DNA sequence: ATATATATATATATATATATATATATATATATATATATATATATATATATATATATATAT
């Protein structure tokens, strides 16, 4: 669904950006939950409360863990991106949709 | 020119996944009400003594 696609695109670009610096296959840096909500806000707005957005992000991460793309949030609310994200079927789709929605919001604002 | 057997296109129906709302089961807390227990006071009945109304026995 749309939200899962956006989250996967964000995670994918984070992973590629990290690999650009530390090299291919470098141990992924732990990313906090607080860091992703501002970014999902860029494409989904504010659903009404922090208690709602954080819950949505957590359920999305748990859904993605089923496919193996991300680990479970650790005791301090940080996740790690799994290697399997690099081998998605068509990574070009993520870039296109993500940039398209970003351009949409930039045009409407 | 009609039947009779493939092939292709299209539509329908089903399965999977997720989001949202509702129902059910269970547990707990609360409030209310009922019933009971307790305490107190008063009423009734009986017993005993004295007072009022009436009559009889004993001693000389």
């Amino acid at each position: 669904n749309l939200e899962q696609s956006l989250l996967v695109a964000i995670l994918r670009q984070h992973f590629v950006a990290w690999e650009q610096e530390s090299g291919t296959g470098a141990s992924q840096a732990q990313i906090a939950i607080d860091d992703l909500l501002p970014q999902l806000q860029i494409y989904l707005g504010d659903p009404g409360s922090e208690s709602k957005e954080r819950t949505r992000l957590l359920t999305l991460l748990d859904q993605l863990k089923g496919h193996g793309l991300v680990t479970s949030p650790d005791a301090h609310e940080r996740i790690v991106i799994r290697p399997i994200i690099a081998h998605l079927a068509d990574p070009i789709n993520l870039q296109a949709l993500l940039a398209w929605l970003r351009e949409q919001i930039a045009q409407q604002t």
